[PDB]
């Protein structure tokens, strides 16, 4: 259940902002001193990169990919990095069992040559967008207010922020999706043929 | 410093830090060497709230018709604690605990043999858990963890205002992974606009 | 009526939850030390289990069984494991009088070969769906919140908590029951046959 064992510039920007919500100054590399105040910002802004990936959004949805089993197991691994598996129609018939794909309606794990999904994959603080990536931040600048400096005055004002930037990140996909009533859907795309 | 560098942890151990972050305390590093109440407060709390998030609802959690099987020589079904509940296919469900042991409350008998098919909500680890969930399953036991210990008023008027996020979260997976139809899916109405 | 002097693992762990409920830190085992901190919290285990059981819920009605007379005596006894006995249409006759059932429309107390009731049986902390479980436990810890550890604000969150409880008990027996207007009742099950 991924680690933060790696550092990255573009994440180091973030850690910081985290570390300016409670008021405390940069850390200049996330290598690391004995702060839990550098260490658990760094962890909560993890805690929630797998929430704002865990919803929703458009493009973090692989539609139809093939997961494919070992050939001589022969069942396919369920990965902490896999946030959430659903099928391509209706009636999802996956779930984890051990750490493994496993049939609820078939009854059984082990079968051969493959699925089609819906896989949100998780991916880093980078790989995201920067409406997410303001987001992200903004709501670990919440939840880091909340759990050691909690500081009621100054949470007040970021709640109010970060509602800011969630409605800003609902604004972007909105036109990235492109999604149309009449033309776009599965119904009522074919009812309109002439 | 390296790269790629990929590595895993404990999603058991990851959510009793996120425990105990929310009482708003440094990590604890492990679970094991049975000392410090914080790492038995938070592992329990969080053991007695993930057999709550089964206990609901939830559709992938429900096994549709299974059979449980007596032995042949007693012959009854051993009824656990793992057992969250268990009902019945259809409806005016006939099964119920008695002594530990499944027991019918219309055929006033223990003793069947060859089997049933119910609905059994089986409970499951902290793993074995969409994210959705592992997220409502620490979330609230950051609550109930910050009621019985960490009592101040305000750090739980906004956690509680966040597993209520959550929970809605949630409660928009299985919307989509039940993928429920009206019209066309279940058992009154389907039946109807057959031409 | 009825005594708690044996013990159970599953039920340790609900008194585990109520010591919980104060802020106090678990109890090995019942057997038992001098502190009144886990014999109230036991007692008030016992004293609720009986409430929630006195109620309601479809799989503690038992729809009718028999209750069989000492053929000497002859008359039965109406322990305090029974909770409540009613009959089984209407306008029920039953009712204890010194221990022992008698009819208060046949001004008598010796029948013989029997009676047809709904007993409502005592059952343990076990027993019981997880539900309910729950729902013992979260409302056991609201009245051993209130007589010794009365902070308002902890109680003031577990009466949110025991509601939400009782919701989902609620939710239970909706679908144990599996009731239906128009097609399983007694009178307009008769009003749909052509």
């Amino acid at each position: 259940s991924y680690d933060m064992n790696v550092e990255t510039a573009a994440e180091l920007s973030a850690v910081n902002d985290i570390l300016a919500s409670i008021g405390e100054p940069p850390v200049s590399t996330l290598e690391g001193d004995a702060n839990a105040d550098a260490a658990n910002a760094r962890r909560i802004l993890n805690k929630i990169n797998r929430q704002i990936q865990s919803r929703g959004w458009t493009f973090n949805i692989e539609e139809g990919i093939t997961l494919l089993p070992d050939v001589y197991s022969n069942l396919i691994v369920y990965s902490d990095d896999y946030l959430s598996l659903m099928s391509t129609s209706g009636q999802s018939i996956y779930v984890n069992r051990g750490g493994y794909v496993y049939d609820r309606t078939s009854q059984s794990d082990r079968f051969d040559s493959g699925i089609t999904v819906n896989i949100i994959r998780l991916r880093d603080y980078d790989e995201m967008p920067e409406c997410f990536r303001y987001w992200i931040v903004t709501k670990a600048s919440r939840q880091f207010n909340n759990r050691f400096f909690g500081a009621p005055e100054v949470e007040g004002v970021l709640q109010e922020e970060e509602d800011e930037a969630r409605r800003l990140c609902m604004e972007y996909e909105m036109d990235y999706g492109g999604y149309n009533m009449l033309d776009g859907d599965a119904f009522t795309s074919g009812l309109l043929t002439r």
